[PDB]
């Protein structure tokens, strides 16, 4: 996250870190046994880390649970990033409380102008590299479809939305991928892609979770 603020320990209780020896992507806990992330985050041998603030220090609220099954969306296209969404089932159910909690799936799609919270352990610089040890947060609005399409001609599908600031300076970034965009207490987005980070006229692009609720629910019910 570029231009954000330090969240504070366990203030984002649904945030997960996906670990394969090192943090590589974010995700969101949607019930005690299932995590949603980006399809482009797919790897074999994932450990999900819940209750994290500093990802390099054991602070006492962590739960580490291996993935038993990963399911990339049937229509994921890695060239276009259309349908950039994946489900991860945990080998055992997490223990839920105030510091580790699930986030609700949306009933409806959020509108342009809605303020959302985006979080993760990704790069904090628009040029150069600096990865934080603690979780960072950013409040950003959903942009209109017209402004999103004008920023990225020919690249925005009905399964994506833009959020952020056209002036630049504030955005998600590499390493935030797969993480949550929460608006009005509901999961509306997954951190997906963007051209660099925090560049002028190049906002973040997010997977539009409201289009996937049927597939998520049906999948969970049968796996
Ligand atoms: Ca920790």
């Amino acid at each position: 996250i570029v231009g954000g603020y330090t969240c504070g320990a366990n203030t984002v209780p649904y945030q997960v870190s996906l670990n394969s020896g090192y943090h590589f992507c974010g995700g969101s806990l949607i019930n005690s046994q299932w995590v949603v992330s980006a399809a482009h985050c797919y790897k074999s041998g994932i450990q999900v880390r819940l209750g994290e603030d500093n990802i390099n220090v054991v602070e006492g609220n962590e739960q580490f649970i291996s993935a038993s099954k990963s399911i990339v969306h049937p229509s994921y296209n890695s060239n276009t990033l259309n349908n950039d969404i994946m489900l991860i089932k945990l080998k055992s159910a997490a223990s839920l409380n105030s510091r580790v909690a699930s986030i609700s799936l949306p009933t409806s799609c959020a509108s342009a102008g809605t303020q959302c919270l985006i979080s993760g352990w990704g790069n904090t610089k628009s040029s150069g590299t600096s990865y934080p040890d603690v979780l960072k947060c950013l409040k950003a609005p959903i942009l209109s479809d017209s402004s999103c399409k004008s920023a990225y001609p020919g690249q925005i599908t009905s399964n994506m939305f833009c959020a952020g600031y056209l002036e630049g300076g504030k955005d998600s970034c590499q390493g935030d991928s797969g993480g949550p965009v929460v608006c009005s207490g509901k999961l509306q987005g997954i951190v997906s892609w963007g051209s660099g980070c925090a560049q002028k006229n190049k906002p973040g692009v997010y997977t539009k979770v409201c289009n996937y609720v049927s597939w998520i629910k049906q999948t969970i019910a049968s796996n």
